[PDB]
């Protein structure tokens, strides 16, 4: 079926939970043996969210190459994304090592450091120009260059230096600051505006390594971001945009990381975002 009318048909019939449970039943199951080794317990935030072995990002280290991060490679859309958990106190150096080694231009953050009165990820970037951060375990230096605070999101320019070679690179930090502590946003307008700002920066384009996107577990809000982006790109590429099937795209992405889209409300929000976004791309 088309999307917008499949949407109204699920709303009127109140069957979002049944649709979402079908997706969970059909989703791929691949091994995640490296994630579960005892030496990696303090490298995982949640015991039930792990990268598959076949798609995990490897650190370029011989001691321990493990990080909780996955490469999502979308062949028809010609887009790739790295989805990862929010960094832990003992993985902030690994996180920036990955950004460096994978040649990423942008980092997309979809959570606040504290939500619901608890810490959802480490404070992993510097907050003042004159107070830079040094990660001694991976030999990197990170400096805040500039910060632009808007009503729904903040964009930061960062300098990452590999202290071993003295090479430097400019990284863009795109921080969506207004996702509610409970539920999903009422309108997708600010989330779509944010997605378009990431696109306009070059961070999603083939002349760079994959964008790094995270929330707390790296599967819920993070899954919503890449699902909406890929569906909109396919609607631009195909002769028949109504052929794009958001459930089929989500199941393809779940071949590369488990659990993408965590609730039926996140599934409905993803439909809403793609529907509204497809009107702005053209003229309605
Ligand atoms: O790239 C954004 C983009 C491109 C095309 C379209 N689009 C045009 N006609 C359509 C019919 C059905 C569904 C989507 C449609 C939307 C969004």
């Amino acid at each position: 079926m088309e999307m917008e009318k499949e949407f109204e048909q699920i709303d009127k019939s109140g069957s979002w939970a049944a649709i979402y449970q079908d997706i969970r039943h059909e989703a791929s199951d691949f091994p995640s043996r490296v994630a579960k080794l005892p030496k990696n317990k303090n490298r995982n935030r949640y015991r039930d969210v792990s990268p598959f072995d076949h798609s995990r990002i490897k650190l370029h280290q011989e001691d321990n190459d493990y990080i909780n991060a996955s490469l999502i490679k979308m062949e028809e859309a010609q887009r790739s994304y790295i989805l990862t958990q929010g960094p832990l106190p003992n993985t902030v150096g690994h996180f920036w090592e990955m950004v460096w080694e994978q040649k990423s231009r942008g980092v997309v953050m979809l959570n606040r450091v504290m939500e619901k009165g608890s810490l959802k990820c480490a404070q992993y970037w510097p907050q003042k120009e004159e107070k830079e951060m040094i990660f001694e375990d991976t030999n990197l230096k990170l400096t805040l260059i500039s910060e632009d605070i808007k009503s729904y999101y903040t964009v930061r320019q960062l300098e990452l230096e590999n202290l071993t070679t003295q090479e430097t690179r400019e990284i863009l930090h795109f921080h969506y600051t207004t996702w509610p502590d409970f539920g999903v946003p009422e309108s997708p307008a600010s989330f779509l505006n944010f997605l378009f700002k990431v696109r306009e920066s070059g961070s999603l384009s083939p002349e760079h390594g994959p964008v790094v996107v995270h929330c707390s577990a790296g599967i819920g809000r993070s899954g919503t971001f890449c699902l909406a982006d890929t569906c909109l790109l396919l609607m631009d590429k195909r002769k028949d945009p109504s052929s794009v099937d958001i459930k089929k795209v989500l199941l393809e992405m779940r071949k590369f990381r488990m659990g993408l889209i965590q609730t039926a409300d996140q599934l409905r929000f993803s439909y809403l975002a793609v529907i509204e976004g497809a009107k702005f791309i053209m003229g309605d």
